[PDB]
DNA sequence: GCTCTAGATTTTCATACGGC
DNA sequence: GCCGTATGCCAATCTAGAGC
């Protein structure tokens, strides 16, 4: 395939040079590069240009699913002729199996699956074999266990007009790859028959079923079919039907796997019983033998993922197969918000290991359950072909592995990194209150950041006493109601929002002209250099953007952020001067 | 170095049950 | 043994500080 970028506009401002640097580094074979793109500079359009120029299948990794969704929307509009795909957790809810020693409690695994997300997951994986012009937006789900891509590929049922194959032989192979017959409710992951037509709804597709028409053992035709109404659509010459699960469990391997699980259990029970952990072994035997009977009286068992490694016959310690393995060897990775996303990726292994080791220590699971896991960060490193880290505040790992940075600060809209004032703590709430009132005069909103949920709630109350319209925003408030609070800020219900750590990455509020950082000098994660610069960027979407940092000293963290903001402004002033640009505030749609 | 602390996101091969 | 349906808010992750 071949990527076709589609937009009205050309690259502008800093975008051209940025695109050129990243493309040349990629072509020279450089492994790690870093796009130091300041906020609201059109970072998704820049990276799309790179993808379009180098024409490699690409994985965009995001640290959260809201941002994941936006990237996926924007990229769908930029590449409407290409396979833009989505790959995140497909669980409506999920609690893992866990044991909590401090409160001596076992917690059952509970789950519930979202059908749309599973459909997208299958569209994503199948796309990577059907064609080369694929971009997948993904969460850290990308580093979790799937079945091997080789097995996933060889189980495909490939069909072409002219083929000779027994009607029932197709059907019986479809069942092998996890499809169900269903003449009543014809939906994805199911098939049916209507005389000569064998109608197949692939696992990757919402509304568009295949219709394979037979004459004896021949295939006279194949047809994509709109299943909203029932009408027929275009007539293909071939089609590929991929498995309706990323996990194969065939009996041929399962028989030996059972005796391997059987013999790991013996050894572990002897181990536990020897150490006077008699309760633990009784636990381990009761679950393992029950699961093993289910494994003999059925294909499945409960918690089957715990026996991943045995059921695959792969050795102890094995690195799992993942989405990354489904990509070609010359693929490309974009890491969105790398300073937050990479630490998250690092820690997926740690938390999973922690949780599973206590299950194993208390005899809920065998030691081989540790091999059912995500990648370690080191295993992620070894699977990188080439990678681009995007962030306004790139972290240590990105800088240390990249040959300097591609800097992109000039915004196509000419908006400046705001000015910053530093004021004393003496009489700070009154100074702020008056400064908010001037903003309410100009119909401009304000963000205030404190250190705690308690302080954010107390200031909201106190600002209500002063007659200011205001809400607090922190993580006690569920996602749905946060969307609504932010919506209601823009419409004008509130002139102020008080927060802690939800007022940085991916918050475009054009109406905000003031950002108030309280306790600006209290050293810690909330007032580190990066979180400081990220908070400052909330005021860079409005032409009268301003920052007040209340503090009595100026920390090292404060002085780097002040200096790097000033420098960025000065460069943006000069570009604006050269081109006669007067900064204009962002007109963005509500909802 | 170990053990707290604050406010943050993400992830994880559904399953027990009653009525057939 | 098969199948349709009601069901949960239950962990350990991160950074970068503070006491020892
Ligand atoms: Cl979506
Ligand atoms: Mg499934
Ligand atoms: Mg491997
Ligand atoms: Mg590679």
């Amino acid at each position: 395939g071949r990527f076709q970028l589609v937009a009205p506009y050309e690259p502008q401002g800093d975008q051209p040079q940025a695109i050129a640097k990243l493309v040349d580094g990629l072509r020279r074979g450089v492994k790690h590069q870093t796009l130091l793109g300041a906020t609201g500079t059109g970072k998704t359009f820049t990276i799309s240009n790179v993808i379009a120029q180098v024409n490699k299948p690409t994985l965009v990794i995001a640290h959260n699913k809201t941002l994941a969704g936006q990237l996926y929307s924007e990229l769908k509009e930029f590449f409407p002729h290409n396979a833009v795909e989505y790959f995140v957790s497909y669980y409506d809810y999920y609690q893992p199996e866990a044991y909590v020693p401090q409160t001596d409690t076992y917690i059952e695994k509970d789950a519930k699956i979202n059908d749309e997300i599973d459909k997208l997951r299958h569209s994503a994986t199948s796309a990577l074999f059907e064609r080369r012009d694929v971009i997948i937006v993904a969460s850290v789900s990308s580093i979790y266990g799937l079945g091997s891509p080789e097995e996933y590929r060889e189980l495909v049922v490939s069909l072409r007009v002219g083929m000779e194959i027994e009607r029932n032989a197709l059907l019986r192979r479809l069942v092998d790859i996890q499809y169900d017959r269903n003449d009543i409710d014809f939906r994805r992951g199911t098939f049916r028959v209507r005389g000569d037509v064998v109608e197949i709804f692939p696992a990757s597709r919402d509304e568009h079923s295949i219709r394979v028409e037979f004459f004896g053992d021949e295939i006279e035709r194949i047809r994509e079919v709109d299943a909203l109404t029932g009408e027929v659509l275009g007539e293909r010459e071939h089609v590929a039907i991929f498995p309706a699960s990323h996990f194969v469990c065939r009996e041929e391997k399962m028989r030996l796997a059972i005796q391997n699980i059987e013999q790991e259990l013996e050894e572990r029970l002897a181990e536990l019983r020897a150490q006077g952990k008699l309760l633990e072994a009784q636990r381990l035997e009761q679950r393992t033998r029950y699961d093993l009977e289910m494994m003999r009286e059925m294909g499945f068992s409960s918690g089957i993922e715990n026996y991943s490694r045995h059921l695959a016959l792969r050795p102890p310690g094995s690195t799992p197969y993942t989405l990354l393995d489904y990509f070609p060897d010359d693929f490309l990775i974009i890491v969105d918000e790398s300073h937050v996303t990479l630490p998250q990726l690092r820690g997926m292994y740690n938390g999973d290991r922690a949780r599973k080791q206590v299950l194993v220590d208390h005899g809920f699971r065998l030691p081989s359950a540790l091999d059912n896991r995500p990648l370690t960060f080191e295993e992620f490193e070894q699977k990188i072909n080439q990678i681009i880290y995007v962030s306004a505040t790139p972290g240590p790992y990105e800088l240390e592995h990249s040959p300097g940075v591609v800097e992109q600060i000039i915004r196509p809209t000419g908006l400046l990194d705001p000015t910053i004032d530093v004021r004393p703590t003496k009489g700070q709430i009154d100074d702020l209150i008056g400064e908010i009132r001037e903003r309410v005069e100009r119909n401009e909103r304000t963000l205030v950041t404190t250190l705690t949920k308690k302080m954010a709630e107390d200031l909201t109350d106190y600002l209500k006493e002063a007659g200011i319209k205001v809400a607090y925003l922190h993580s006690e408030i569920k996602t749905l109601e946060r969307i609504e609070i932010i919506r209601d800020l823009r419409l004008g219900k509130y002139d102020v929002l008080v927060g802690i750590n939800l007022l940085r990455e991916g918050l475009d509020i054009p109406e905000v002209s003031l950002v108030a950082i309280l306790d600006a000098d209290k050293e810690g994660f909330l007032r580190s250099e990066r979180s400081l610069i990220q908070t400052i960027g909330r005021a860079a979407r409005n032409a009268n953007g301003h920052v007040i940092m209340y503090a009595d000293t100026i920390t090292k963290s404060m002085e780097i952020a002040i200096q790097e903001t000033k420098r960025r402004r000065a460069i943006q002033e000069e570009y604006n001067r050269k081109h006669g640009i007067v900064p204009r505030t962002v007109k963005k749609e509500i909802r």
